[PDB]
């Protein structure tokens, strides 16, 4: 069974401010962190943005969350986007103001990460996992860290990894590199190979390799491919692995892509979510060093589709009541 099993609950306060109230399956209202712990979750993933336009997901914002997550006995997984806004394969926007030369940008990434981690340390919050970037498959901090700029990338990650290493955090969190399409091994292989062959980013600079695994972005995302990809990654670089992002809809009237053949039998419902989340967990667990699974934004009711072509990927009622499927975190 999985060592790390949780959800990314970053939107929680934005939702509370919007008037949302959460309840477990029985209708008992309480702060989300407790409904989560109640269902077997043992860790929350939180996204961190540099200078968000409205302050959400910034350091202060994430510290209030962490403190809360800790009170409910949940572990912490800090997810740096190293951007003012959403960072993903098609968007890695360097924070306005940051440097334009690799040495200074890297230095900045270091000071930023360093100070940020020390922010939790000084606050008495323990960070368990830290991803230096978010789905950085096409690199990060563009233009400099854009893919094929392999040198700059390994250069940037090394600095970021050390911002963590040199912080007051103790124990130090596992450093993770997060790429999307974990089912695509050629991508996982191409990326790490090119980054690790540069020299600046060393094997001892990171501990985990996290991957996003979704069913609605390509019929190619088969459980088998993820299974194979993870095994290939582990056997090749010996790092702990984990699915840091995944969803399953309870409603998907207009999918943009055909779902993988292995899950076309799984229903869009609370039952189907359980089935899917459990299958994905089995894949990760089957892999030696397969250590974690995180469902992305299960409680963002005011954004149900969660940026996908599916209508609802939440594990909550439109009114905020936890669905039965949320307790799948006990079984994994
Ligand atoms: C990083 O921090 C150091 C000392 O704290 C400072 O001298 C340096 O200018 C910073 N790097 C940049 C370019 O922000």
């Amino acid at each position: 069974a999985l060592q790390y099993k949780g959800v990314d609950w970053s939107s929680v306060m934005v939702e509370e401010r919007a008037g949302v109230r959460y309840k477990n399956v029985n209708g008992q209202e309480k702060p989300l962190e407790y409904i989560l712990a109640e269902n077997g979750v043992n860790m929350v993933r939180q996204r961190v943005w540099v200078n968000p336009w409205d302050g959400n997901y910034n350091l202060d914002y994430n510290i209030q969350l962490a403190r809360r997550a800790k009170a409910a006995g949940l572990g912490l997984y800090i997810n740096f986007h190293y951007s003012d806004t959403w960072a993903d394969p098609a968007h890695q926007t360097t924070p306005a103001g940051w440097p334009s030369d690799i040495n200074n940008l890297a230095w900045k990434l270091y000071n930023y990460t360093l100070d940020s981690m020390n922010r939790f340390a000084d606050a008495g919050i323990q960070v368990d996992i830290v991803s230096i970037g978010n789905e950085i498959t096409q690199g990060l901090l563009w233009p400099l860290g854009k893919t094929n700029n392999w040198y700059n990338i390994a250069r940037l990650l090394h600095s970021a990894a050390w911002g963590v290493k040199d912080s007051r955090l103790n124990p130090k969190p596992k450093i993770m590199v997060h790429l999307d399409n974990g089912w695509n091994w050629d991508t996982q292989n191409w990326w790490y190979t090119n980054v690790l062959s540069q020299g600046p980013f060393e094997m001892s600079d990171f501990d985990m390799m996290g991957v996003s695994f979704y069913p609605f972005y390509s019929a190619s995302a088969t459980l088998d491919s993820l299974r194979r990809s993870l095994n290939n990654m582990v056997s090749r670089w010996g790092k702990e692995v984990a699915v840091v992002e995944t969803n399953w809809p309870t409603s998907c009237p207009y999918p943009r892509y055909q779902f993988p053949a292995d899950v076309r039998n799984v229903p869009f419902s609370a039952a189907g979510q359980t089935q899917y989340i459990q299958s994905v967990a089995n894949v990760v667990s089957s892999v030696s060093k397969g250590v974690g699974l995180f469902y992305w934004e299960p409680a963002w009711i005011h954004n149900a589709n969660l940026g996908s072509s599916c209508a609802d990927n939440t594990m909550f009622t439109p009114s905020g009541q936890a669905l039965s499927s949320l307790s799948v975190f006990h079984r994994i």
